[PDB]
């Protein structure tokens, strides 16, 4: 072989419980004044009803399962009850020097972001921006664990949230601006001695329930993001011929599965024991907590995250890429 371990960077498509467990730890440290992200009925802090694709990926490749990793957290958390009376916490967590540095909500590029809520009549004033963007994860991994030895496979899957906070936040990025941030991040991996890079584009989320009414904006971003991303990875592969870059075309995989289900009625993988019959509906309703009888019929778990069945589909394709040795 050429790698005995996998390192993962990105968002809730890859995260095995960082966003969840930091909200759990902050909830405990504040006696319940911070809301828990990825609560039940989500599976053990995954934004899905089971393991995510990084977990199936270790399985398919016979490598160690992902272990959560993150950098030191140190924040002054300022909250106000509904009287406007202020309460301050010094929240601290030691670095966790694991292998899966992915975090729900993370955008391509550097810095911290806000994706945690106050609970129980409290409102957050400052200090809740403790979560780390994909480039920041890489920065913190390198600080804690040093340069890559080159016996690693490094997964990179980011950009979904550059879209998310453009649609619903005050981020105001084009797809190709978001791609730029991804390409800077992947270059940092190469510069840090990454010799095997599994780089995924943004899935085809045109039918993501949470993007209802935003289909044109989401289409333009994802296509212009993925166009720029691919162009940039071809250049990086030319610049770095000692680096194996595998382009996981998550968009094309999603598009194929969605197409098979709309035109044939199902997408069946007999080797995975998975049959999808639904590529447009939520298996789980965020607002009610209610969950359909057979979620693993669905592409979508909630209004955006895939089900564990779709994660296994994603991991099979990615694993086949690496095993096939099809690099840029």
């Amino acid at each position: 072989a050429e790698f005995d371990r996998i390192t993962n960077f990105g968002d809730a498509l890859s995260d095995i419980g960082n966003k969840h467990m930091i909200t759990v730890d902050m909830n405990q440290a504040t006696s319940g004044k911070i809301g828990i992200r990825a609560d039940k009925p989500n599976f053990d802090g995954r934004f899905s009803n089971g393991p995510v694709w990084t977990e199936y990926l270790a399985g398919f490749l016979a490598k160690p399962a992902p272990v959560r990793g993150h950098g030191e957290i140190d924040s002054q958390v300022v909250l106000k009850d509904q009287a406007g009376k202020q309460i301050t916490y010094h929240y601290h967590h030691n670095a966790l020097p694991g292998t899966n540095w992915a975090v729900g909500g993370a955008m391509s590029g550097l810095g911290n972001f806000l994706d945690i809520d106050a609970a129980n009549g409290f409102t957050a004033k400052s200090g809740l921006d403790v979560l780390t963007n994909t480039g920041q994860q890489i920065k913190l991994r390198i600080a804690n664990k040093g340069q890559f030895t080159g016996n690693e496979l490094v997964s990179y899957m980011s950009g979904t949230n550059n879209l998310w906070f453009t649609l619903f936040g005050d981020l105001d990025q084009t797809g190709n601006k978001a791609a730029g941030f991804a390409l800077t991040d992947i270059e940092t991996l190469i510069d840090a001695g990454a010799k095997q890079v599994l780089a995924a584009n943004i899935p085809d989320f045109v039918d993501a329930p949470w993007f209802a009414g935003q289909q044109k904006k989401t289409t333009r971003f994802i296509q212009s993001h993925n166009q720029a991303l691919k162009a940039g990875l071809d250049q990086l592969a030319a610049a770095h011929p000692d680096v194996e870059i595998y382009y996981f075309d998550a968009f094309d995989l999603f598009n194929k599965v969605s197409n098979e289900v709309k035109t044939k009625g199902k997408y069946q993988d007999k080797e995975l024991a998975i049959t999808l019959t639904n590529v447009t509906g939520e298996a789980y309703s965020y607002a009610t907590g209610k969950v359909i009888a057979q979620p693993n019929r669905n592409l979508f778990w909630d209004g955006l995250h895939p089900t564990t069945a779709m994660h296994k589909i994603m991991a099979k394709e990615a694993a086949s890429l690496v095993i096939s040795g099809r690099t840029l």
